[PDB]
């Protein structure tokens, strides 16, 4: 418990979870929205996946 | 530069780029032509090939 010839800075992170509120004003972003379309992505001969 | 006692035949290949004229008589093949098939091959959702 004897104090060496230099002396420490400690820093660390902490995480914090924390409930936001996020604002945004009415006509912000003009969007286009497409019609959805569907493919098959792997075949499998037991069950299909789209 | 003293000629030695043997001959040489110096053999050399010469590569030439030619034009060729083709020619064919009148009704010399006959090709039976069948109507084409589409194949969907990628079905992507941005532009599809066939």
């Amino acid at each position: 418990k004897i104090h060496p010839g230099v002396a420490m800075t400690v820093v660390r992170t902490d995480e914090i979870l924390s409930e936001n509120i996020l604002f945004s004003s009415r006509a912000s972003t003009s969007m286009f929205i497409g019609t959805p379309n569907v493919s098959r992505r792997e075949a499998r001969v037991d069950a299909v996946t789209f």
